[PDB]
């Protein structure tokens, strides 16, 4: 059973700095591989290094960047030519059009027309074999391009060889950083030259210079087929050539298919059926990119164990490390993801962030490679706690929690994202002040209050002392805190006490981010009941949510002075203010369910799946960011959600398709049959798990993990008696 023929590695490809449909690039790449490698149409630096409406190529890129706005590191480009030797990236490039082109997550292909030149290409973890297929030409060149702030090449003939390193990076990296490369040839140089600061010293074998480079050629043959196996290393040299052996001795063809069939074994853990092509292409597009970040940072010593280059400290240290990715995105579904269906790999990530503490005295909450300015909260806790409650548990517990205090009342020196911002303020006051100059005040100290409950339910679990766990089941409730109840909203609050004003609901970022305060009231993901009573009860909770919808797509862009393109995304998507990109409203709708009317969830996620998400280039509504806005797809198109990550809970939405099986890892399956599903049946009339009647709004991990089938009535109607009584509610704090 093939499922990578659904996958569409190019969709969020159609976007630009002014408007994101994903913000995606094709990454060409192993699940969670080391290196990924991405046709690469930007000129180097750009952080749209391949957009959809492109025409032309200039090179074939290692890459690890996240998103644009994260940018790149560990990058160099191979670029196959004829004609003139020529290193300018411009001059080098060639027209290619889609149709000349095909794009799977083992196997890249594309005509350059200007070369008259095929580019195969199929990774490994941390390798890759090029298939380069010529034209007749006296002249044919490929160029290595080691990019700039400081890079090194050199050309070996008498091992058809040319090794590099590489140093351009977006910052978060130690002084010594360096990507070394090998690229091995089948076919030897008949011309070498190597480049130093865009100028072409023939016969010279090497560089260390700003922006090295590499061009060798022969003659073709038509049709003449060159092959270049490449890898790269943090570590070494030597290290990198050990790396190459993942591509053994094989061909385009045997590589291409231990990738499809190392795609399948991730993706076919999830099968979907009885739905539509373009449901079946959204889905496993959305589960292929829930399986990239955090990319694996370990490499494999002579004795197969993993040793890690330092992002953080520079070191080569021994165990697991993982990088590139946000929290802020990441906590909310993304992991949950891969604690549900793959949590031996979160087992690995969750070492290295242990490893991550121990190098840097830090838990990450953006890193790429190291900690990166950027977003905000402490919900490293979120990620930590989740796994160790869901049995994904790291063998030194000791120094997990102290890590997870550490972290409480520590902010790093250089990186604010790092640590606690603003932690002095909200441990004293029980809130980030609005008027101390910390910006994001208010959504810090709403996630911060989340993170609280994550650290309280760790330590009560960890049987730590009372006043520890009295401490954080306090802060839990730091939420509180900032709501207005004259407006019913979360609002800043100035360090005397008094809120401020004048008061904008509508005004994107300043006190929070990536929204307004209409899309942040909703981040009490372990107390909803608290909120429903903080708003006077579910009827008045229920006309607040309804309202989101209701209005019109208005905004006060006074903190930003124009237009950005996350408010325009909102704008043009006729769903009100429920603005599906903004993560922190990302669990919004499932909160419906705790207010006694899940039929409005079922209504509202279905129209989100519907409308927000298509199979194309222009796929996303807004960016992709690393797995949360796909695994949002992958989770609600299954039928629910984990809206509090650090419970056993997943909060029932409603399911996109007839049959949908799940393979755990402990050998058990679950079906979830929606035999009645259409386009016009996305109530949920009634639903059993193995025969029992549910009306519960949620389902538990461990009963997922014990296997079996969830049977699901679907109605074009609703039902407005199931799933409102008490013991039908999902997880509150308050009545914990
Ligand atoms: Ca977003």
């Amino acid at each position: 059973k093939d499922w990578t023929q659904y996958v569409n590695p190019l969709m969020g490809s159609q976007s630009t700095f002014e408007l994101s449909t994903g913000n995606t690039y094709p990454a060409i790449a192993r699940p969670w591989g080391m290196n990924f490698w991405t046709p690469q149409t930007g000129k180097m630096g750009d952080g749209w290094q391949y957009t959809y409406t492109a025409n032309k190529i200039r090179g074939f890129k290692q890459t690890h960047q996240p998103s644009p706005w994260i940018n790149d590191y560990g990058q160099f480009s191979i670029m196959p030519i004829v004609g003139q030797p020529v290193f300018d990236e411009e001059k080098r490039a060639s027209w290619f059009a889609h149709k000349g082109e095909v794009a799977t997550p083992y196997y890249y292909k594309v005509y350059l027309a200007e070369h008259d030149i095929v580019t195969e290409m199929t990774p490994t973890e941390r390798a890759v074999l090029f298939r380069f297929t010529f034209p007749e030409n006296d002249h044919s060149y490929v160029v290595v391009d080691a990019f700039d702030k400081g890079s090194y090449i050199k050309i070996i003939p008498e091992e058809n060889k040319i090794i590099g390193y590489t140093t351009r990076n977006s910052g978060g990296v130690p002084e010594n950083f360096k990507n070394y490369f090998i690229i091995e040839f089948d076919k030897p140089f008949t011309y070498k030259a190597t480049v130093e600061n865009g100028n072409l010293q023939e016969n010279v074998a090497e560089q260390t210079t700003d922006h090295a480079g590499a061009i060798i050629g022969f003659k073709t043959r038509k049709g003449e087929q060159v092959n270049a196996r490449i890898a790269s290393s943090f570590i070494s040299f030597e290290q990198a050539a050990a790396n190459m052996n993942e591509l053994g001795k094989d061909n385009i063809e045997q590589l291409a298919q231990k990738g499809k069939d190392a795609w399948n074994q991730v993706l076919g853990k999830i099968e979907v059926e009885g739905g539509n092509l373009d449901q079946y292409r959204t889905f496993y597009s959305c589960l292929y990119r829930s399986l990239l970040f955090p990319r694996k940072f370990y490499e494999l010593d002579a004795n197969g164990q993993p040793i890690h280059y330092s992002p953080y400290n520079g070191q080569v240290l021994p165990g697991y490390m993982f990088t590139d990715t946000g929290f802020w995105d990441t906590f909310r579904c993304l992991f949950p993801l891969l604690n549900l269906m793959y949590p031996s790999v979160n087992k690995e990530m969750q070492e290295g962030l242990i490893n991550t503490y121990l190098e840097s005295g830090f838990f990450p909450e953006w890193a790429s490679p190291g900690h990166r300015g950027c977003m905000v909260g402490n919900n490293s806790a979120s990620i930590l706690v989740d796994a160790y409650m869901k049995g994904v548990k790291v063998d030194d517990i000791k120094t997990l929690y102290e890590g997870l205090i550490h972290g409480t009342e520590n902010v790093h020196p250089e990186v604010s994202s790092t640590g606690r911002l603003g932690y002095e303020y909200y441990n004293k006051l029980g809130y980030v002040p609005y008027d101390v100059k910390i910006n994001e005040n208010a959504a810090r100290t709403l996630e911060y209050a989340y993170d609280d409950w994550c650290i309280y339910r760790l330590a009560k679990e960890l049987k730590r002392p009372k006043k520890e766990i009295s401490l954080f089941a306090k802060r839990a409730m730091n939420y509180k805190n900032l709501f207005d109840k004259e407006s019913k909203l979360m609002r800043g609050r100035n360090e005397d006490g008094t809120f401020q004003s004048p008061f904008s609901p509508l005004k994107w970022g300043d006190a929070f981010t990536e929204g307004n305060s209409w899309h942040y009231t909703w981040s009490v993901f372990h107390d909803p009941q608290g909120l429903i009573d903080l708003m006077g009860g579910k009827e008045m909770f229920v006309t607040m949510m309804d309202s989101v919808f209701a209005v019109p797509p208005i905004f006060d862009d006074s903190y930003y002075g124009q237009v950005i393109h996350e408010i325009r995304e909102m704008t043009v998507m006729n769903m009100g203010n429920y603005a599906h990109g903004n993560q922190p409203i990302q669990h919004m709708i499932y909160l419906y369910d705790y207010a006694g009317q899940p039929w409005k969830a079922q209504y509202w996620l279905r129209q989100v799946m519907d409308r927000m998400y298509t199979p194309g280039p222009d796929g996303y509504c807004g960016d992709e960011d690393n797995g949360q806005t796909s695994a949002w797809y992958v989770f609600s198109a299954l039928g629910f959600y984990p809206v509090c990550p650090g419970t056993d809970e997943y909060v029932m939405g409603t399911p996109l398709f007839k049959k949908a099986t799940l393979h755990f890892e402990n050998g058990n399956s679950l079906v979830i049959d929606a035999p009645n599903n259409s386009t016009e049946n996305f109530y949920i009339d009634s639903m059993s798990f193995n025969g029992a009647d549910h009306t519960k709004n949620y389902l538990r991990h461990e009963d997922l993990f014990k296997g079996g089938t969830i049977k699901v009535d679907m109605s074009n109607r609703p039902n407005l008696n199931r799933g409102t009584k008490e013991e039908d509610m999902p997880y509150s704090f308050s009545k914990e």
